[PDB]
């Protein structure tokens, strides 16, 4: 029956230009399971033909800027009868989650990365959204070295609010970090991408992560003690990534990687939140703030929306932004 299955049942088999609701609908349709092609279109910028959007016939990926992504899933791609250019993300269709979309989808947030649509063909999901000229963040932090205290803040400000976005449409993120955010031609714009580990949440539980065939944890070196203790789980999460992004883009290195060879999550487990890896250097907020993201219980722990107040101040005492985005390279902190 359900009037539900009805309009998932008129979606099927085609590609067709429709709206958020559709594409999310379809989607998790995909999830659940010449295999079909079909998909929604949310821009008129990418138009299907005869019911179909197929690659090398619709659409040419650029043969070749690189791969990006850390499967390099990434890709620049181009609408070959409409020209217009954007950006595809590859997800294998037998591990496909509708999360992903669901994170993105419609109603637009600019913390979060435009969502142009998807389509599936074959053992392929293609997800199209708009290209970012700017390059990832762990691009920027890699060509730095390091960041200045004044635009790590400035960037966590900016994934704060996207994180504040989706904890407001009750997603969680799941592996938030410097290569999962995305900056605009001048550097002056950040937005979240790589939604593939994010999970929603109901009226309020709270549920345990991992354990589950289902999901596929963050970056290791990034997570959670409560994920990594298999205890409950929520937004908080994504805050204590958040600060882990952080220190990050102060030393030029992930948490934990410098003092411990592995397995990491059982240091995140049984060892004292990673405080010591704030700079001595940063200003008294920068610390405090830090320190007050990376609180082990996340009953305890600050949330997004507090935490970005914290950094909006630790940016107005540390004297505003004001390095441009790419200046000196700067010496990564040795161990
Ligand atoms: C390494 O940085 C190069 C610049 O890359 C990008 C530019 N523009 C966009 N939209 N995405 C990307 C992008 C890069 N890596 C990614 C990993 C995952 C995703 C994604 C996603 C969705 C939104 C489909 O979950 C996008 C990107």
């Amino acid at each position: 029956f359900s009037v539900e299955e009805y309009l998932v049942h008129a979606l099927q088999g085609s590609v067709s230009s429709g709206q958020a609701h559709s594409l999310t609908s379809l989607a998790k349709t995909w999830a659940a399971r010449t295999e079909d092609n079909e998909g929604v279109l949310l821009t008129e910028k990418l138009k299907p033909v005869d019911y179909e959007y197929r690659e090398e016939v619709h659409w040419a990926t650029h043969q070749l800027r690189l791969g990006r992504g850390s499967f390099g899933e990434v890709h620049r791609m181009e609408d070959k009868q409409t020209g217009f250019q954007c950006a595809v993300k590859k997800v294998r269709l037998e591990v496909f989650r509708a999360e992903e979309l669901m994170a993105c989808a419609g109603l637009t947030s600019p913390r979060i990365v435009p969502l142009y649509g998807a389509v599936r063909e074959g053992p392929w999901v293609n997800i199209f959204m708009e290209l970012l000229e700017g390059g990832s963040l762990g691009q920027l932090v890699k060509e730095q070295g390091c960041l200045p205290e004044d635009r790590a803040l400035y960037y966590l400000g900016q994934a704060l609010e996207g994180l504040e976005y989706l904890h407001s449409r009750r997603i969680l993120h799941g592996d938030v970090k410097a290569d999962n955010v995305l900056l605009s031609s001048d550097g002056s714009h950040a937005a979240l991408c790589d939604f593939g580990h994010a999970v929603c949440l109901q009226p309020d539980g709270l549920g345990k992560s991992l354990l589950t065939g289902d999901y596929i944890p963050g970056t290791e070196t990034h997570m959670a003690p409560e994920v990594v203790l298999g205890r409950s789980c929520d937004a908080k999460v994504d805050v204590w990534s958040s600060c882990c992004m952080m220190l990050h883009m102060l030393n030029g290195c992930h948490p934990w990687t410098q003092f411990f060879r592995g397995p990491l999550c059982l240091k995140i487990a049984s060892e004292p939140p990673p405080v010591r890896e704030i700079p001595p250097s940063c200003a008294p907020l920068t610390a405090q703030a830090i320190q007050e993201g990376l609180r082990k219980e996340p009953i305890h722990r600050v949330s997004a929306a507090e935490l970005g107040g914290k950094v909006n101040r630790a940016l107005q005492q540390v004297g505003g932004l004001k390095s441009p985005w790419r200046g000196e390279y700067k010496e990564p902190r040795h161990p």
